[PDB]
């Protein structure tokens, strides 16, 4: 599903919280759970990014600057104005991070994490790990450098994902209750999301969550998606409701939705 609408709010997401986070001149943890291979072929042998990145990156010249580093990172990696490739998260991370700081990308799947050992490292300093990434927050937090961005992206291909993935977070923020932890979750089944939405709630007041929906008029499959962030950074609510808008005039206008929801203790 590369490109798909899940992944352009996940990624724009991700953008927003790297610009943050680089504006302090000490080094960053960044750690992916869910690296997968890092760059996507979408000319391989369904062509889902044309309902996702496709009308975004076509329209790129009428964005708001707030997806700049976005759109930068499409650029750098096609070779024309053509879409042949869409970025994973890892490329994104490699592109805005600094030389100073450590980038630490996991991946169960063997094929996929060896296709994650062919990305560029330009001057960053990436360790590729195949490791179940879910497992690892326990290891590696809290990190020696202090400051650190989580970035779990699950596939929720077991239900028992949506209670394992909110229980790894609640003992990773216990030992560092400080890091900037970042969730994608998905809207499939609404009972489901729900009760994963409960268990995030728990860890933390610091907290914010961000939704987009398709609202398509039959509820099959993937109808909406969002992120839960705790510790998110100053100004990132009312930058993320720009780009949560923005987004809902390209996927089915006049339809689509959003909705930003903060913990008792965040504004």
């Amino acid at each position: 599903h590369a490109g798909n609408f899940a992944d352009v709010i996940k990624h724009i997401t991700l953008t927003r919280l790297l610009a943050y986070l680089t504006h302090k001149d000490k080094p960053l943890f960044y750690l992916e759970t869910h690296s997968g291979r890092g760059i996507y072929d979408l000319k391989d042998k369904t062509e889902e990014y044309k309902e996702g990145i496709n009308p975004v990156w076509l329209d790129r010249e009428n964005l708001p600057s707030l997806f700049l580093e976005y759109i930068s990172v499409i650029k750098q990696i096609n070779l024309n104005s053509t879409l042949s490739y869409y970025p994973g998260s890892p490329y994104f991370a490699i592109n805005q991070l600094r030389s100073q700081d450590r980038l630490y990308l996991c991946e169960l799947h063997p094929t996929e994490y060896n296709f994650l050992l062919k990305l560029p490292h330009f001057n960053k300093k990436v360790y590729v790990n195949h490791t179940d990434g879910v497992s690892k927050l326990n290891a590696l937090l809290p990190p020696p450098e202090k400051r650190g961005l989580i970035f779990i992206d699950p596939s929720y291909e077991r239900k028992e994902e949506y209670k394992e993935i909110p229980y790894a977070i609640k003992n990773a923020y216990s030992k560092f209750s400080t890091g900037l932890y970042c969730v994608w979750y998905p809207v499939v089944n609404k009972a489901w999301t729900e009760q994963f939405l409960r268990k995030m709630r728990e860890i933390s007041s610091k907290s914010v969550r961000i939704e987009l929906h398709l609202n398509p008029l039959i509820n099959e499959g993937m109808t909406g998606c969002g992120l839960w962030i705790i510790n998110p950074p100053y100004t990132f609510p009312s930058e993320i409701k720009l780009v949560l808008e923005t987004l809902t005039t390209y996927f089915n206008p006049g339809s689509s939705s959003y909705m930003i929801e903060s913990g008792s203790k965040l504004c």
